[PDB]
């Protein structure tokens, strides 16, 4: 019975029945490879993992039997997939759960910056009394009219498209930058496309990240590129925390160069307001990587992942696999 | 130069230049009829006011010269428009300056409930550490998939229609109840219409109020009608606080019959968490009547109000008036 290990989780209740008849399923609840038991490293043919552990070339080399890794989720930056491919290990993801969950939460972040619902709630919990209209204008200062603003999406894949489709009804003018996309999608969805990041930042009142983290876009948002943004623009990131240099963002918020930011993801997770470069940054929203979460989505993505493993077992790797992201294999 | 009085405001600066050449413009910063100076009562031909003061029949009777009242805002429940009309006073409002602002704020309240953006930010401020995937699901518990949910709007006017239009893209199934509306709109906007409040409540996972407060719908949402709502429904109210019996809502929240509520308006404003019937009610979000507000909207509506006064002075009352809401006039 081939061994399949859930690396950075304990729960295995959705996966059990789907593989029960073909494989031994075990969990390591490891936050690091160091916490992975020797039995697993040596005899595990398949692995399933979330975003909370990282597998480098060195880490991957420790696996003596591993043939397939399945990310429960869409992101796979936390796995060195070229090394994986070179060692004869196939890597897969789940591309289609939490698309709409992430789109909805992202839109929520955007509307939260523009209308200030979260901050106004906070003001009331703090005991602020709002009697006169002048006091209302005062407390809600910065609440902005959305129709006419330009929302610039970096990455126009599944989540970006999902966000655009929702953004239109609020009166956003939607534009995107995605240098790997094929020509035409802009036309299908009736949105405008720009072909440099700079053009995107120059024209945008709100910039929202929806690209996957890769070798070439680490700190995409850095001190230099922030300076390319409109004075008092909004930044939203529900993609990957490595996309943003938080020190730079920290200063921009303080200086008012960015009117506000909403972050679901961070350079170092788990996030804490007492720790890190955003410690004392003003006008900041943070959520602890929950943009994806719903009951159905969590169930759905787990079931799909188990199903990918099942294909990996019964068939040829990587041909039988539905969502393998590393054909720089063998 | 005939006197135009700003009852419950201090700032008078947008309106002055628009009227300087035709009227003396003054402000009272009055919260009640009792603080209004005798000069104004005796000599004001026109009045402009917000929502923070109320004019009863007795109050309107104290005005010896008044010919027009212009509500700076859409709501005019706070003026006895029939009494005004009987005394030969025209009442107008500004019905279209904050429609989209309010729709945007409403949708923001709804998403905050469905995705828990505000509560998750709060959880983080409270120092919750969310490291493991299992822990993420725990903090985001209740976060829901929106596609398939039924959103029921009570009142399908300007804000209601604007809200409908935005809700579609999220996958909400939109249903509405509006017993004063003509037939056909349900078809134009491609949504379902129900013909009793009970049916709307039976079918809605999320109920949102967008009706004007009038003689017949005080405490529309009460102990009785809440029992017509689905177990674990959501309530959002950005219309008027008088629509909801807060005592009733408080118990429903405590008992879980209602999973959560987001309120921009209240029976008694200004709202405080330390005071009133919702004192310690769980799963509550509140904002201090800010749904309408943006710089662009505030300016727009002040200017429109001033222009309405100008028409009242230079033309025929009520014929020259654009948005007179009480042609049960003299
Ligand atoms: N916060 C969350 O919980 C959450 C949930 C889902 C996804 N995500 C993140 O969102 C990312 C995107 O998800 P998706 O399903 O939309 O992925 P996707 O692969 O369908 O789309 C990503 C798009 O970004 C583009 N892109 C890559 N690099 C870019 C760059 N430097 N500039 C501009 N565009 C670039 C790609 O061409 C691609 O079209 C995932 O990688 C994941 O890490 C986060
Ligand atoms: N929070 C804010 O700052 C803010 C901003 C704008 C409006 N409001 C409130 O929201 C209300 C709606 O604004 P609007 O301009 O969209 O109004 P509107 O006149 O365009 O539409 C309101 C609709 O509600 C309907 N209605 C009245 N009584 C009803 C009942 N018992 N059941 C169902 N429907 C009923 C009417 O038929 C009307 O079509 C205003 O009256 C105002 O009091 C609040
Ligand atoms: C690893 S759980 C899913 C969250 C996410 O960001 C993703 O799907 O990539
Ligand atoms: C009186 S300022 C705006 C508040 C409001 O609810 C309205 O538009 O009537």
């Amino acid at each position: 019975r081939p061994l399949v290990a859930l690396l950075d989780g304990r729960d295995c209740t959705v996966e059990m029945p789907i593989l029960k008849d073909l494989a031994t399923v075990a969990f390591c609840d490891a936050q690091s490879t160091q916490e992975i038991h020797e039995k697993v490293l040596n005899e595990a043919v398949g692995a399933m993992m979330y975003h909370t552990i990282t597998l480098t070339r060195e880490d991957l080399e420790k696996f003596k039997a591993l043939r397939v890794i399945v990310r429960i989720g869409s992101g796979y930056d936390n796995v060195d997939i070229k090394a994986a491919g070179e060692l004869g290990i196939a890597v897969c993801n789940i591309p289609s759960a939490a698309v709409e969950e992430t789109a909805d939460s992202t839109i929520c972040h955007i509307l939260n910056l523009y209308r200030r619902n979260t901050w106004l709630y906070q003001a009331l919990r703090e005991g602020t009394r709002v009697q006169s209209v002048e006091q209302i204008r005062e407390v809600a200062s910065g609440a902005a009219r959305i129709r006419g603003e330009t929302l610039g999406l970096i990455g126009f894949g599944r989540t970006g498209q999902a966000v655009a489709v929702r953004a239109k009804a609020f009166g956003f003018s939607v534009i995107f930058y995605d240098p790997y996309l094929q020509d035409g999608i802009e036309r299908s969805l009736g949105v405008q496309r720009v072909y440099t990041l700079q053009d995107l930042l120059y024209q945008s009142d709100c910039v929202s990240l929806h690209c996957n983290l890769n070798e070439h876009n680490h700190h995409l948002i850095n001190d230099f590129t922030i300076k390319q943004m409109r004075q008092g623009a909004f930044l939203v990131n529900a993609a990957r925390g490595g996309l943003v240099d938080e020190k730079a963002l920290a200063q921009a918020l303080k200086e008012g160069r960015i009117r506000g930011a909403a972050l679901d993801v961070h350079e170092s997770e788990p996030f804490s307001f007492a720790q890190g470069p955003l410690k004392d940054a003003p006008n900041l929203i943070c959520t602890p990587h929950t943009a994806w979460y719903s009951e159905q989505a969590s169930l759905e993505m787990r079931e799909a992942a188990a199903t990918e493993i099942r294909r990996a077992i019964t068939g040829r790797i990587p041909e039988s696999l539905r969502n393998c992201v590393n054909k720089e294999f063998f």
